[PDB]
């Protein structure tokens, strides 16, 4: 199905990643007391309501897609100056099926040398752990780091994902710096538990000898 | 299998934990840099070769046992007024299957009541994810809060972190302290990516409605 097709995709960005020298960082953190107040004080430096919004329409979930999505964003940014930009994800008929927040310190091949991280990619679905995600990439761009949230369910996540590690091993340019990715739930959420088991699973997928 | 029927109950643990009236954390973390600096400055603080060891023997991995011999291990902890005490589990020929650090900061109820958490359970399959997972342990204790780092595989892992759930339940009596799991996995190893997998499927069953 769509889900699992787009779960291949991130196993084989995963691989592809290491191949290209490479270390995949991926952590899994829950929202509590203590992520929301990070997310809440770096979301009060850059107000949610002052970012740019474009809007791109990707009607099918693939990486090539959203790895070109991302590319032009990076591109608004470069353009406009802009600290960060939401994207807005639609579908062929215009329904919404994803955000993806792109928070950027600098040139990303500079923010790479710079903190020694290539990019940090952070991915959730409920609205609660979005807020969390969004909030977690500010704090890394104010680190100096290049960041990502992706709000997004299903195929339309594991797409994003792996578009979003094809990015980073674009800039990474095979100079070794690794990619976090940063799964972010809400500990009740068993829809945000269900894409924590799938990234891991495609993780352990990619990792096999 | 052994593995499934482990995992399933993980799976009842995590699901009975909340209905008793307390939320399940569940982390999971890289060993990078940041964190083995973190592992080794509080192993320094309890320098592995001072801690006491025992050896249990526990031919089949049930949650009871893991459940029974961690209980055994905190009263030893009260009766010698130790910090820590390692335990070796073996198998009915005498096969090491697994070790549990186990470390206190005081009386495991009092501890749960000043930290705001009943127990920090850290979980890694590799020699290296576990001496993580043992300095984190101790980095918990040294701030109040009661902790222990499993160190085993498969279903002996699954069976272990059942039974240190069954532990956090019990200790919290109702009172509505989280508990925190956190596995801990070396980003390269697909044994600790196989673990990881496996913990966030039987979580992700935990919460279906």
């Amino acid at each position: 199905g769509a889900e699992a097709a787009a779960a291949a995709a991130v196993t084989a960005e995963l691989r592809a990643f290491r191949a290209a020298g490479g270390t995949v960082e991926l952590e899994d953190l829950p929202v509590t007391p203590e992520t929301l107040a990070r997310a809440e004080a770096a979301l009060a430096r850059l107000p949610p309501e002052s970012v740019a919004v474009e809007t791109y329409t990707v009607p099918a979930p693939t990486p090539e897609a959203f790895l070109a999505a991302l590319e032009a964003a990076l591109a608004r940014l470069a353009a406009e100056g802009l600290p960060a930009i939401l994207l807005r994800v639609v579908d062929a008929d215009g329904n919404l099926v994803g955000s993806i927040l792109v928070a950027a310190a600098g040139p990303p091949a500079e923010s790479a040398a710079a903190t020694g991280r290539v990019l940090t990619i952070y991915v959730a679905s409920s609205p609660e752990g979005l807020k969390v995600a969004r909030g977690l990439a500010i704090e890394t761009r104010d680190a100096g780091g290049l960041a990502l949230a992706i709000g997004a369910s299903g195929a339309w996540a594991l797409a994003g994902l792996a578009g979003a590690l094809a990015l980073a091993r674009r800039l990474a340019e095979a100079h070794g710096a690794p990619v976090r990715v940063v799964t972010i739930g809400d500990p009740a959420n068993p829809t945000d538990a269900a894409l924590a088991a799938a990234i891991r699973a495609a993780y352990a997928a990619a990792l096999e000898h």
